[PDB]
């Protein structure tokens, strides 16, 4: 579909300005674009987890930071998230796995992609072995 203007802006300001900690997308209910749903400065990650839709999905974009060691301090590595929960509409999954690309093509700056289709394939650990090895 289409990206919405104010979903690449708020990408830059999260990515250039450390303005959000996360960003969560979605199609508008046309369903012709990407619009944000939900931004967020807060640090917890399960603050995170709290706001994915149980029966739903969604594209989220966090600001992942962790400690590259050798006393060396921390990295921040910019992650996409394609939720699509196992339970979600046949029809909602259909839907955001095609309009996918037309968001991740857009973001220039991602690190790494992770597909999450329960809880466990999201949580803090998943995640930080993923983004640290």
């Amino acid at each position: 579909v289409a990206v919405a203007d104010e979903s690449l802006t708020a990408f830059n300001d999260l990515k250039l300005g450390k303005k959000y900690k996360f960003i969560l997308f979605g199609l508008n209910d046309a369903k012709t674009e990407i619009v944000v749903k939900e931004t967020s400065t807060d640090p917890s990650y399960d603050a995170f987890l709290e706001k994915l839709p149980e029966n739903d999905c969604l594209y989220a974009i966090y600001d992942f930071e962790y400690e590259i060691n050798g006393n060396e301090g921390k990295r921040s590595k910019i992650v996409f998230f394609t939720w699509s929960p196992d339970t979600a509409p046949v029809r909602s999954k259909m839907v955001y796995a095609s309009s996918k690309d037309a968001l991740r093509r857009a973001l220039n700056g991602v690190s790494t992609d992770v597909q999450g289709t329960d809880f466990s394939e999201v949580s803090y650990d998943s995640v930080l072995e993923r983004v640290s090895r």
